[PDB]
C-alpha cells in the first residue's frame, strides 16, 4: 500500500488516515482508498462526496468497513454536515465493501435493485433501499427520494450487469465507476463479470445520458475527459 500511494499522489491530493481526498469542484470531492491484491499489488478505488445544501451525499464506499468509517470521520471534521444517504454503483468490493460501516452510522443506503439481489452471491452486504429504472435508463424518482444534484442513470450491462452511473447537477462531473476506463488505458480491466455484447452500447449510453459532462470520474484512474468514454467504447467494440 504505502509505496504505491506515494507514486500515485499529485499536487491537489490531501491525506487523512488511510484515505486520499481530492477536491474536484467547490462541493465535490473524490475519496480514494487502497487494497493490496497479492500477485497484483495495491489498487486504488475512487468514489465521491457531494455537499448539497445542509447535508452530505456519498457515492460508493471504500474497499473496507474501517476505511469507510474513516471517510465518515473526515466528512464529520472537514465538512461537518450530516451524511443523508449513500448510493453504491454495483455489487463489488471496491464499491460496496464498506456497507456495514454506513449502516452502523445510520446512513440510508441505495443501490440498483439488481445490485442488492446480487450482493449476497458477490460477498457484499445489500443496501437498505433499491433503485429501479425506466426503459430509458433514468432512475425512477420515487425510488430515489431527495437525491439533490445526484442524477442516477443505468446505462445497461457493461462492466457488470448492475452498474449504475451518476451525474452531479450543477457541475461538469459524471461518475462512470468501473464502466469507464481512462483514455490511454491498455484494457477494460476486470471483465470477469462483463457483458461483452452490450458493453460498448452501455458505455455510449452513459456518454449520451450526460452529454455536457467534461470531467469523467472513474474507479481506477484520475478524472479524465470525454475521450475516456470514446476510448472505452472502442475497446469494447473489439469484445463483441
Ligand atoms: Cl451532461
Amino acid at each position: 500500500i504505502r509505496p504505491t500511494i506515494g507514486q500515485q499522489m499529485e499536487t491537489g491530493d490531501q491525506r487523512f488516515g488511510d484515505l486520499v481526498f481530492r477536491q474536484l469542484a467547490p462541493n465535490v470531492w473524490q475519496h480514494t482508498s487502497y487494497l493490496d491484491m497479492p500477485g497484483f499489488g495495491a489498487v486504488a478505488s475512487n468514489g465521491l462526496i457531494v455537499r448539497d445544501g445542509g447535508r452530505v451525499l456519498v457515492v460508493d464506499t471504500a474497499w473496507t468497513d474501517d476505511q469507510t468509517a474513516q471517510i465518515l470521520n473526515w466528512i464529520k471534521q472537514e465538512i461537518n454536515l450530516p451524511v443523508a444517504l449513500a448510493v453504491v454503483t454495483h455489487a463489488h468490493q471496491d464499491k460496496m465493501g464498506g456497507m456495514d460501516a454506513l449502516h452502523a452510522a445510520g446512513i440510508a443506503t441505495y443501490a440498483n435493485a439488481l445490485s442488492n439481489q446480487l450482493a449476497p452471491q458477490e460477498g457484499m452486504v445489500a443496501a437498505q433501499h433499491s433503485l429501479t429504472f425506466a426503459a430509458n435508463g433514468w432512475v425512477e424518482p420515487a425510488t430515489a427520494p431527495n437525491f439533490g444534484p445526484l442524477k442516477v442513470f443505468y446505462p445497461g450491462p457493461g462492466h457488470t450487469s448492475d452498474n449504475i452511473t451518476v451525474g452531479i447537477d450543477g457541475t461538469d462531473i459524471a461518475f462512470g465507476g468501473c464502466l469507464i476506463k481512462d483514455s490511454k488505458a491498455k484494457s477494460l480491466g476486470n471483465l470477469g463479470d462483463a457483458d461483452t455484447e452490450h458493453y460498448a452500447a452501455s458505455a455510449r449510453a452513459f456518454g449520451a445520458a450526460f452529454p455536457k459532462a467534461s470531467m469523467i470520474v472513474m474507479s481506477h484512474s484520475a478524472p479524465d475527459s470525454r475521450a475516456a468514454i470514446t476510448h472505452t467504447a472502442r475497446m469494447a467494440d473489439k469484445l463483441r
